[PDB]
């Protein structure tokens, strides 16, 4: 397949991301509607992620779930990197959460179970993600997270990574669980040394409203030691998850 930025019509920019703009786009071949981002080399390079954008791309470029931001497929010119994406048209779950303040059991429990779903799938073929945020979150059409994570803040980071295998993303569904709840991050502080402190010696509280089916799931999702924590299959099976997700 060779792509060019001939091939497509460029419309209204879709905001900023680290290390380029994002447009929506149409591919003029097939009227398709998609995303297409823009990477420069240079910036890329300066600070060493240029391999990390191969890697994550050529592995991003095999999975294939609906809870997961889709690649097309990417190319380059002399000075840009190309990256052509699936349009999520609903924004990111970030944007969600501050409008709405924070989510309730329903849209949580649907969510992560989306979320436990898309990593089950990843899991089969050895893919994890270290680092799921909600900015990296996108909504589709009919309201399903979509993980545009090219996985391969101190926030959503798990102990063994600031101080490891599939057990991460385990954790990872332990923080966002807590923040759609509660509308923040379970060891967010006001200095990053104290949030690391939290981290590391996993402190967190309930505000009085979280039920107990969803503190027992965080609970077990947020244990410092990985192999203690359950596998996505026990939490797509949790008892709170099942009698609230859609
Ligand atoms: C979320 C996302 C992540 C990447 N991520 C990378 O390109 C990337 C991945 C891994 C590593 C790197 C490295 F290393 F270069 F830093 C970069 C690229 C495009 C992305 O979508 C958007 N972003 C900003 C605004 C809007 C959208 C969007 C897309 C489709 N529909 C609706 N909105």
């Amino acid at each position: 397949r060779q792509w060019a930025l001939e091939d497509f019509e460029i419309g209204r920019p879709l905001g900023k991301g680290k290390f380029g703009n994002v447009y929506l786009a149409r591919e003029k071949q097939s009227k398709f509607i998609l995303a297409l981002k823009v990477l420069f080399k240079a910036q890329l390079e300066k600070a060493g992620v240029e391999h990390q954008l191969r890697r994550e791309v050529e592995i991003q470029s095999h999975l294939r779930h609906p809870n997961i931001l889709r690649l097309y497929g990417y190319f380059h010119d002399a000075t840009r990197v190309y990256l052509i994406l699936e349009y999520a048209p609903l924004g990111t779950v970030y944007r969600e959460l501050q409008k709405l303040s924070k989510f309730d059991e329903q849209r949580t429990a649907t969510y992560i179970t989306e979320l436990a779903n898309a990593l089950s799938y990843c899991h089969s073929k050895r893919v994890i993600h270290r680092d799921i945020k909600p900015e990296n979150l996108l909504l589709g059409s009919a309201g399903e997270l979509k993980i545009a994570d090219f996985g391969w803040t101190l926030d959503y980071l798990p102990p063994e990574m600031i101080e490891h295998d599939e057990k991460v993303d385990l954790w990872s569904l332990g923080v966002l669980c807590y923040e759609f709840l509660v509308g923040k991050p379970p060891f967010e502080a006001n200095t990053y040394q104290e949030t690391y402190k939290r981290i590391s010696r996993v402190e967190f509280t309930f505000p009085d409203f979280v039920t107990e089916g969803a503190r027992d799931l965080i609970s077990r999702l947020l244990k410092h030691n990985p192999s203690q924590r359950p596998m996505l299959r026990e939490v797509l099976e949790h008892p709170w998850i099942t009698a609230n997700s859609s």
